[PDB]
């Protein structure tokens, strides 16, 4: 039985002093950085003066030498450019050029366009908007330009079309490609190579997803270096064409994760292809990507370079971003293995084409900084400073200048000075881009210096993949390329010194004022709590001892009562991965002990609720620097306890440190002297976050004033006895704070005590119906109902229609519905598919499954963990085989023997017919897919809310017209677009649902700690200017009835409720994170006399809801001739369990008749439903007898708005 985390993450060789150096640069301050570069990039007075007036030449010539011009031919908008292009696109879709011309000729230039053309022609509207406005909107109005091309073309049909497509036409086939083809791209750089240039040719793959893309990219790079080899004819690796690769386009795990997979299966890939570039010797040059593969990229390059099958040639290249802190300790490491290695490594320097989504990673990941520098001007320094180490080496490798700013350039010039050669170094540019200002270079009439078009070789559909990566460079305010377009720039910015601008600011190197470090990602409210970077190898290293040694420690968990550790019966806790492994020992409560430690509650109770507020935070605060410093021990036990993989560990800690200052700052802002606690609470929570969920609702009670007795899930007591022993140890007192380990029983012995003053649950719907109906047995010493939080399951879906990216949806839904095993209640159950891209996407989906490694959670390759026990097994796997025996088809990965010593279920994909086959929510790692024609999408969003839950949803859609259909009909808590569905950041996406999934409020959010109290805070930025209109109705109806005390309170609850309060909360960048207050839905009312039914349904009709008034009450007189508007909102309910399901319920009158309703309602079908109980001298007494924070719903959406490939606002 394998030694814990012996095998987490050893890496792939030893890490020399220079690897080492690489890694110590990863995230070091900008601050730090930029002095040596500086100093590396200086140059004499002369070179200076000399190098601004060749880039002055340079710009000049640029300045005195398309779309545009079709757009002022017939003065289009915009808006009319953008879909010309799309419908243009389109048209060329058509491969039969004469049965193109017809269809235009006699159907759609007399209109009626949309008769002719299950996809949008809009799709691409982003791209084209990028196109004609250098602007990039992450989703497109789809109506919007569906208008304008109706008007365009009933304005200037068949010659205006007849323009876009050539224009279109032209652009596709020969602007944004080299060719359609390699050998129609070998065909037309003839012209060029003429001149001087060369060629390296980019096939435009990337992002393999499944073993067979991965496998076709191979074959399409094997049979193009045949072509342009052929066509090399002997030139030989300088002045012939090569070829570039990416490395993510040969394998579909290209990770440090999946180090050992790299190493075995795509290392032996990129050797075939490297021996057949040496046998026509050409270039063969590999790029690079994301900052988390590059250290990886460097151990292939190693053992290219030192592989004897490859000697002989030195046509191997790679290349390094100087964005990038480590650019030249990478560049020190590379020149030393081309000496070591006797192999003339081709280097091109670039700047970067990631830099937005390293921004967005760093932040969404807590890190400690960014891997690239946040001011331009640092690129820059930093492209010279490495461009002066390259030139000092040209003996042992070939640098190749990649740029387009002649600045840049002219420096490089004349660093290089007068001695040249073909060979010695060269520079390079993009085809379509560069060709103009490297026109003024080569050649002996310009500077005679060699230049390498970039050149890419696709289709339509593949160049538009990743067409404004490349265009979003070269259109932002910050680029030469724009900058050299804009009229408003002189020549004299333009050749403006990086290396003298920077050495002149006050602090060298600062970061960029408008770009947040991840840790101040929420400004002075709160601390970001901070993550492990686990593509670092020193942070591997430290997290592999510390994981080590958290797995011998003895771990226990005891009752802890206010008086001391309780005896009780002990038995071991095991590893679900692996029952050998044994994690700890628990000691389970007695049901006598748990009704003494509520006691004991109690009687604490004063004391606590006297220790201010804002100690109370202060120990929140003090807490989450606790669990900080201690999360690689945390991690080890969340690991070997839970089942859970580093990543998910890690993500897990952070939301414990998150609750714990959320909490602490909306205790600051909120709580004061008359915001009495209830008192005693008891806090039940899960097993599968069994350290966030568990602190956040304790850190809630607590902070709220209220002593806490906490009920951890049976079979994950570990990590709460030791997130309870951090509290106490952060100055929680051991009355306050009580830990009570064992199964439902203690649970339930603890809600049934007589001195609980409430309960918050999170866990199954069916464990939450019982609480309710033990509760609905009890009272507060005030007559009123005891607070219940109940945040329960979910039947979570996904809806994809044809407009989305299937590489997206897939990365999405992998993680959505695998992570974890699929045991989040977050995890998508079902999956959406329109029927035109059903097939295309599940055939991705299931190629991405078999890529998944499943096995005990303690090695970083493992992406799929255990279940938690053999019980939730058996139950997965039954519905499993129900459903293949009912005839539906079922794909499973395979699973290693290893698995057999823990409780394993593979991940699974199942297709049903209809969404009614589904009845409860299956807790594993199981996805079920349905498709849908698009005309029956509403039908569809009705069947999705059918299913009574609603706790999270996603959408995967560029089109404004289906975001703002679904997202007004799907009624659920949680939003996604464009993104996975398990996004819960504390105060970010506050997290919690309706209907069968929960109560409210919810988790994470600012209504939150109000049901802790017996008089509600009035929360940060809680506030509506909108007034409902029924409810403004209601109290002139009252006001003519002669009710005018009531009318008055109408109108009073028609200002307070926050109904249509609408927020846009903190985060990271590349993303919008909202939070808006919605009507709950139908609230049953019941009322005792008639002021108490015009104050009930004042109260649920300022927030926005319907009702259903108990017929029981005889009060129908009380509501004659309402106004139509009103009694729209309106009916009468006999049999309430008819009439439901409903969202809350308002209840009058004294003590025993509250307790008979609550029993009747508990009974009622469905949901739990929050109750309010006042009596009628109460709702005399207090207009807040009914409050009105309760009788609204919250719904967070999370938009990522970098899906279309690029982060605009950046
Ligand atoms: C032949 C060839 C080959 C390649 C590439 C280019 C060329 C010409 N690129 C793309 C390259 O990284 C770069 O994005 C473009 O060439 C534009 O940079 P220029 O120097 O031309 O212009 P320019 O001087 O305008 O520099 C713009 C660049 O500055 C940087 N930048 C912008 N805002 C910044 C900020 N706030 N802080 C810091 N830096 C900021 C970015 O790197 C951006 O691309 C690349 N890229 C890659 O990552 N891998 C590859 O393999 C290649 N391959
Ligand atoms: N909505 C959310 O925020 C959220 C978050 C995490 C998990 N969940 C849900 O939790 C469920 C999985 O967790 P679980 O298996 O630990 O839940 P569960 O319902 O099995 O058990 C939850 C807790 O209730 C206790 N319990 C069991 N019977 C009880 C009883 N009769 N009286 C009082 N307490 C009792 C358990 O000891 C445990 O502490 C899933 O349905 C999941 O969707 C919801
Ligand atoms: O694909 C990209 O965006 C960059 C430019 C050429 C190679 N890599
Ligand atoms: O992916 C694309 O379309 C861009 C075009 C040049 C290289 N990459
Ligand atoms: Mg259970």
């Amino acid at each position: 039985a394998p030694a814990p985390f012996a095998d987490f993450a050893p890496p792939v060789r030893p890490q020399s002093t220079l690897r080492r150096a690489i890694t110590a640069a990863y995230r070091r301050p900008e601050t730090e950085c930029l002095p040596p570069l500086v100093e590396a990039a200086t140059q004499s007075k002369e070179i200076r003066d000399a190098a601004a007036s060749t880039a002055r030449k340079l710009i000049e010539a640029l300045r005195g030498k398309g779309v545009e011009g079709l757009v002022q031919e017939y003065s289009l908008s915009s808006q009319e450019g953008v879909a010309l292009m799309c419908l243009a696109e389109a048209l060329l879709r058509i491969p039969d050029t004469a049965t193109r011309d017809a269809l235009i000729r006699d159907k759609i230039a007399d209109g009626n366009w949309k008769s002719h053309l299950s996809r949008s022609l809009f799709v691409n509207a982003a791209t084209w908007g990028l196109v004609v406005t250098g602007k990039l909107t992450s989703t497109v109005n789809d109506r919007s330009l569906a208008a304008a091309l109706t008007r365009l073309i009933s304005r200037c049909g068949e010659p205006v079309i007849r323009r876009g497509v050539d224009m279109a036409m032209r652009m596709m086939g020969e602007q944004f490609v080299t060719g359609e083809t390699i050998r129609e791209a070998l065909k037309r750089s003839k012209e060029l190579e003429e001149k001087g240039f060369s060629y390296s040719y980019d096939m435009l793959g990337e992002a393999a997803t499944t073993a067979a893309d991965a496998e076709r990219y191979y074959r399409d790079y094997e049979s193009a270096i045949h072509a342009i080899g052929k066509a090399s004819a002997g030139r030989g690796i300088y002045e012939g064409p090569g070829i570039s690769i990416k490395l993510s386009a040969l394998h579909p795990r290209y990770s440090r994760a999946q180090a050992a997979r790299v190493m075995g299966e795509l290392l032996p890939r990129v050797k075939a292809l490297a021996l057949l570039a040496k046998n026509y010797d050409i270039g063969l040059n590999i790029d690079a990507e994301e900052a988390d593969r590059l250290e990886l990229s460097l151990d292939l390059l190693e053992v290219l370079c030192l592989d004897g099958d490859l000697s002989g040639w030195n046509g191997m290249g790679f290349v390094v971003q100087a964005y990038g802190k480590r650019c030249p300790f990478v560049l020190d490491f590379i020149i030393d293995l081309a000496r070591r290695s006797g192999r003339r490594i081709m280097v091109r320097l670039v700047k970067g084409a990631y830099w937005d989504a390293e921004i967005k990673r760093a932040q969404l990941d807590g890190l400690a900084d960014f891997p690239v520098f946040t001011r331009k001007i640092h690129t820059d320094v930093s492209y010279i400073a490495c461009a002066a180490k390259l030139l000092a080496a040209t003996d042992v490798v070939f640098p190749q200048f990649a740029t387009h700013n002649a600045q840049t350039l002219a420096a490089i010039y004349h660093m290089a000075g007068k001695d040249f050669h073909v060979g010695k170094y060269e520079f390079q540019c993009l085809h379509g881009m560069g060709e103009p200002l490297y026109e003024e270079v080569v050649g002996r009439g310009k500077l005679d210096r060699p230049c390498r078009i970039y050149a890419p070789v696709g289709t339509h559909e593949t160049l538009l993949a990743y067409l404004v990566r490349r265009l979003l460079e070269n259109g932002a305010n910050s680029s030469f390329v724009h900058r050299i377009n804009d009229p408003k720039v002189s020549i004299d910015e333009l050749i403006a010194d990086p290396v003298e601008v920077v050495r002149a600011m006050p602090v060298v190197g600062a970061k960029h004022d408008r770009i947040a470090l991840p840790a101040e990602l929420f400004g002075d409210a709160r601390t970001n709590s901070a993550g492990l970077d686990l593509s670092n190898e020193e942070t591997l290293a430290s997290l592999t001892e510390a994981l080590r040694e958290s797995a011998a420690m003895k771990w226990t968990a005891l009752p802890q009562l206010a008086t001391g550790p309780a005896a009780g019966e002990t038995r071991t806790v095991l590893n679900p991965g692996d029952h050998r492994d044994v994690v700890g020992s628990v000691t389970e409560t007695s049901e006598e002990d748990a009704r003494r430690a509520v006691r004991l509650a109690a009687d604490a109770a004063p004391d606590w609720a006297a220790v201010p507020p804002s100690e109370r935070a202060a120990c929140l605060d003090r807490a989450a620097e606790l669990m900080q410093a201690r999360m690689p021990t945390l991690l080890g036990l969340i690991i070997r306890e839970a089942g859970k993989s580093a990543l998910n560990a890690i993500a897990e800690v952070r939301e414990a440190i998150d609750f714990l200052r959320y909490y602490a700052e909306q205790t600051r802002r909120t709580l004061g002297p008359g915001h009495g606690p209830l008192g005693p609470i008891v806090c039940i929570s899960p097993w599968n976050f069994p350290l966030a969920i568990f602190t956040g609702q304790i850190a809630a009670a607590l902070v709220a004033g209220n002593p806490v007795l906490a009920k951890p899930a049976e079979e994950t007591p570990l990590i709460a006895a030791e997130g309870v022993r951090i509290l106490r140890e952060a100055g929680i007192p051991a009355s306050a704070l009580q830990l009570l380990p064992g199964d439902g029983r203690v649970g339930a012995a603890l809600v049934a005590a007589a001195e609980t003053a409430g309960v918050m649950f999170t866990g199954s719907t069916e464990v939450a119906r019982l609480i309710q109906a033990q509760l609905a047995d009890r009272l507060s010493p005030a007559g009123r109902p005891i607070p219940l939080i109940a945040e329960t399951g979910g039947q979570n879906a996904m809806i994809v229609d044809s407009s989305a990216l299937a590489e997206q949806v897939v990365g999405d839904v992998i993680t959505s519905a695998f992570d974890s095993a699929g045991q989040r209640s977050s995890a998508l159950r079902v999956l959406c598919l329109q029927e035109d891209v059903a097939d295309r996407i599940l055939t991705m989906l299931k190629g991405a499954l078999h890529e998944l490694h499943i096995g005990r959670t303690d090695r970083l390759s493992v992406d799929v963990g255990p279940v938690i026990t053999s019980e939730a097994k058996d139950n997965i796997e039954k519905h499993i085989e129900r459903m293949r025996g009912l005839g539906r088809k079922v794909e499973q990965i395979g699973l290693a023997s290893e698995t057999g010593v823990g409780t394993f279920v593979p991940p699974t994909i199942i297709e049903l017919e209809k969404l009614s086959d589904l009845q409860r929510e299956v807790f594993g790692p199981v996805l079920h897919v349905i498709r849908y024609r698009r005309d029956d999408l509403d039908r569809l969003v009705d069947d999705v809310n059918a299913t009574g839950y609603g706790l999270t949803f996603g959408l995967h859609t560029r089109l404004d017209e289906t975001i703002a259909h679904v997202t007004s009909r799907i009624k659920a808590g949680n939003l996604y677009i464009n993104r996975n569905i398990i996004g819960a950041v504390v105060g970010v996406q506050p997290f919690g649902g309706r209907g069968l999934s929960g109560t409210g409020p919810k988790a994470g959010g600012p209504l939150y700690l109000g049901r802790l109290v017996t008089t509600a805070p009035v929360p940060p930025q809680h506030s509506s200017v909108h007034t409902d209109p029924v409810l403004l109705d209601f109290a002139k109806w009252l006001d003519g009835k002669g009710a005018r005390a009531e009318a008055e309170a109408a109108r009073n609850a028609g200002s307070s409720s926050a109904l249509g309060l609408d927020l846009e909360l903190p985060g990271p960048v590349g993303e919008r994170n909202l939070y808006t207050l919605h009507a709950r839905g139908r609230i049953l009312l019941v009322p005792a006399t008639e002021s108490g039914l015009y104050h009930q349904l004042a109260a649920a009709l300022a927030t926005g809801n319907s009702v259903a008034i108990d017929a029981a009450s005889g009060l129908q007189a009380s509501l004659k001739n309402l106004p139509q508007t009103v009694g729209l909102r309106v009916s009468w309910s006999k049999d309430w369990a008819a009439d439901g399901p409903f969202a809350g319920a308002l209840v009058e009158g004294d003590a025993e008749r509250i307790r008979a309703v609550n029993k009747a309602i508990a009974a009622l079908p469905g949901p739990l439903l929050l109750v309010q109980a006042a009596s009628s001298g109460e709702i005399a007494r207090n207009p807040d007898a009914y409050c009105l924070n309760w009788l609204v719903e919250e719904v967070s959406a999370s938009i990522n708005t970098a899906a279309a490939g690029g982060n605009a606002s950046l």
